[PDB]
């Protein structure tokens, strides 16, 4: 109802942003972050909406929140983060947001292109809330931040942590003109964190590893994997150190210098030859050299290639460098559908069917990428060839007709 | 104005050939459209051209609009018992236009829209039109004089308003041609009497109709709209043309279930009494092509009398020559009959397959969109000829065929 | 000396089941069974039983040995246009045992009986290799050709696929295994084109369950080369009706593998709706129920077919559906029976297992993987069930002196052979 009213909002601008934002797709950024972002929701009271957490490419620190339970973060969240729960803090704000409902109340009470406008601007290298809102905010995220098993005073932390760095900048973070910060809501947020007890909790490997590949993959402006903060974590926690050979050996592949990150990924491979982290750094590194059969038989032989959707992507895309597309056909299509929303699986059934010069096949799969974009018009004119490609009355001709009645009856509740 | 509701009919008749159950079957519209001509041939202050669709619903029911636009449900193929009936119910209809009266009850009044959906919730087996009691009386007073200076029976009239009266006086729910078309006793005494003031004429359903019926009743099969050996084993009993449609019924279920060689057999003997019958021969050509005897259905096609006359045995000849194997023979028939039956999906599909075949692409393009735009799916149909128009030389005669054509329908987008 | 050898390759079947990856489907096993056993019952001088395996390999290869054991790859049905080719390959194979050709070649000679054995399991295996004398191969081609033509095929099949071949021999770099077991000189495939050419010509079309076992291999057991290519099913939605079937069913099967049920269901519709008592469309009507945990419609449907008693794949996916349902006692009923019928199916030894498993009897449970376990000529990991099973009853139980029984007979099993 209203509920579904919002998530009809919510998918149209997650649409919007997709086709103008520059989003990271990466199959392991994007799971952690949605995969700590749900332990948030499991926490939190009065969830109506599945929840959704988006990483754009922003070197400008920002988090903000919209109908449906879309939650946006700027990669530059991870430069801010020292630690897992400090990133997790600012999560918990956005999602208590949405359980408040407090952007809905604003605009029910007194445009949708208006509203929409804005918040590709916020997320492209305004909204506001009153000092209620980020009041509310503050206390139900920092309860269900530590019912989570997170420090409680990594919200304070952060938040003084932005307040020092808007003084002295000669611009202030962008994340504070959407959520603005008095000393007044600092010494609140202060005043509830220290009610509880004290809580230290180590970060999760994860956490660690993630921001390596955030800021050492995806580099932008400020948003360097700087030799000092490695040479640092190498000093660091059993976790730390080996999230600093990582991205040692990230860089080494980012430069071309493939043989460098063979030696620095040796270790950390056969140690931990199970967890997707490496084994998805152990196959760029194999296909950046044409060594595409032994990365598709380490990734035949990974234990959760039947779970994991990064070694599903992983190995479908060497079974495309490794010049056999229908191995790749076969995962993607069981994959599209399990991942509607994943564009990384749309594009690469594209280069498979590409491949096997399956052309409609090859449209349709194009026109799922641009559906996803928001790029409705677009979608159905590759779906019109596609349906211009097979006999009509066959099963194919019905299903690209189908599908393009769908695109135009989700353009018309908007246009 | 007259120009407005027949391009408002042509918008309805789109969306009804994309949406509703339409039959397209040559031999079916073929028939209906010629005896509903014959009733128009008869019929005063006929300011449109007119139309006649066959809807494959098993419930009953009868409509018609704007633009000279009848709607026929196939269940009236089974509650007419002949042929005068059946046009009885045409003549209603047609008496519904040349009087105007859904056409006054809108000028009272997205309006267009709102009678559209309810045009195609009518036609789909699944607010809902309604005439009032006077368009009721006028309908079949003008009707049956339609019906009488058309050679057929006037009595058909009142009998076929009996026969569903009897049947639906006691339900809870009448059919839904009883909805659309109240019948209380008032009308059905004046119906009689009128029939009864007129002179008495006894006149044989042509043959053409019982073998329509066989066929609507046969290749149609949906519902309650099987036809049953109960009526098959009637007409083996009744008058010659009775028997004759009979046999071609089940020679037609024969053809059905793939029974190809009982199916040649049966209807053996209707094809060697009238070698040049449209019915008999487009059965042959079926089960020739389902026993890939495709050369033997196209030299029986090519000795046809009237194949260069008539559009059945013309679609015929140009299917067998695509199952044959020579798609531009049938190509060479499919541009002429594309061009003199521009509203016939069937025409437009054909050559597409043709041109497909003969990868010709651009003109596949061209034949695609024709059907796309007949079904009202006008945008699909321009990015179709967009693409033909993309593949031909810039300045060509071809060109500026396509990029005239998607004018035409990019205008008849902005009309509505 | 048939008495050793049908007990000799029993040895080597249990060692192809314990390494090579055999195709262990209801249908397809079923089908390979029924078409071969056509065959063979218009052979000559037939004196053994008859069993045909389907290994999933893309490599094309078929070979036989002791007991009418004859192992085709499953790459055989990419290579297959037709039945009959199928069939010219395995009228060969028959042809091999018949004259006893592996036999007669190791009376010669004479741990000999597991050097050959090694042999088949290499040959079998994806991955020292057994080949025919060109006297062989001409007997073989010769009298194969003859059972091929009594059993209604084409026997210009035989000519055509020996003379394919030969013809990606010189495409490809690759020579096809079956052409080193079975070597191809030109004599041999004029040969062939004569004794073709001898007998009258015949236009059979295959049955419409050869397509449909092709459809499933390459679909559902798809490996390598070994795929159910949009290519394959858009020429055979062009093709004859049987084919346009098969297309219909491979690709439902392909929408049930990637879970897109409600897609599967509305593919499978029409063909379930035309012949409801079809063992394929039932077949795979169940496995798009099951995804969907719709056990009740799935179980109803299969109640209502004719050869529920009789066919044995409808058994077992009732068997599995009752196992989804929450009913594995119904199951038990099913596949007791049924293991003492089939005792040589492994399937129902698996799902007898799955069922005493749900049940909570754990030494039937054991007992049941146990001859799983024999079966795959792992004997001791069968003596190791059995006795643990035999550990849970009460000692002078009868079910104890049947589990120590079953020991002792798996262990006289083995010192047989080595
Ligand atoms: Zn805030
Ligand atoms: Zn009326
Ligand atoms: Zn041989």
């Amino acid at each position: 109802g209203s509920i579904g009213q919002e998530m009809q909002m919510g998918d149209y601008y997650v649409r919007q942003l997709r086709g103008s934002a520059p989003l990271i797709n990466d199959p392991l950024l994007t799971q952690y972050i949605n995969s700590l972002g749900m332990r948030l929701v499991s926490h939190a009271n009065s969830v109506k909406t599945p929840f959704h957490f988006f990483l754009i490419n922003n070197d400008e620190i920002n988090a903000f929140a919209f109908f449906g339970g879309n939650v946006v973060l700027h990669s530059a969240l991870f430069r801010y983060s020292d630690n897992e729960s400090q990133l997790a803090s600012v999560m918990a704000h956005e999602i208590s947001h949405v359980t408040q409902r407090h952007l809905a109340r604003a605009m029910e009470d007194q445009w949708v292109g208006a509203l929409g406008s804005i918040l590709l601007a916020m997320a492209s290298p305004m909204i506001s809330f009153t000092q209620q809102n980020e009041q509310e905010a503050d206390r139900i995220g920092i309860q269900v931040l530590q019912r989570s098993g997170f420090d409680p005073q990594a919200m304070p932390t952060f938040l003084e942590k932005l307040l020092d760095q808007a003084r002295y900048s000669s611009r202030p973070p962008e994340i504070l003109l959407t959520h603005p910060l008095p000393e007044s809501r600092l010494a609140d947020a202060r005043n509830r964190a220290n009610q509880m007890r004290p809580m230290v909790v180590q970060s999760s490997e994860d956490f660690y590893l993630a921001k390596a590949r955030t800021l050492g993959m995806y580099n932008s402006g400020r948003n360097q994997l700087t030799s000092d903060l490695l040479d640092e974590w190498a000093k660091g926690n059993v976790r730390q150190q080996r999230a600093a050979q990582y991205g040692r050996a990230l860089q080494a592949m980012e430069a071309n210098k493939y043989d460098e990150a063979r030696k620095t990924l040796q270790p950390l491979l056969a140690a931990e030859p199970g967890n997707a982290w490496y084994l998805d750094l152990a196959t760029d590194i194999d296909l950046g050299q044409n060594k595409a059969n032994e990365a598709i038989n380490r990734l035949k032989n990974a234990r959760d290639l039947r779970t994991n959707p990064v070694l599903q992507l992983n190995l479908a895309n060497a079974y495309l460098q490794g010049g056999q597309p229908q191995e790749a056909a076969n995962i993607l299509n069981r994959y599209t559908f399990n991942n509607k929303d994943d564009s990384n699986g749309w594009d690469l059934l594209a280069q498979a069917e590409a491949a096997l010069n399956n052309r409609d096949q090859e449209l349709a799969a194009r026109a799922e990428g641009y559906a996803l974009a928001g790029r409705l018009d677009q979608a159905i004119s590759l779906l019109s060839s596609a349906s211009s490609q097979v006999k009509l009355g066959s099963l194919q001709q019905a299903r690209y007709d189908a599908r393009i009645d769908q695109l135009r009856q989700l353009q018309e509740r908007f246009k």
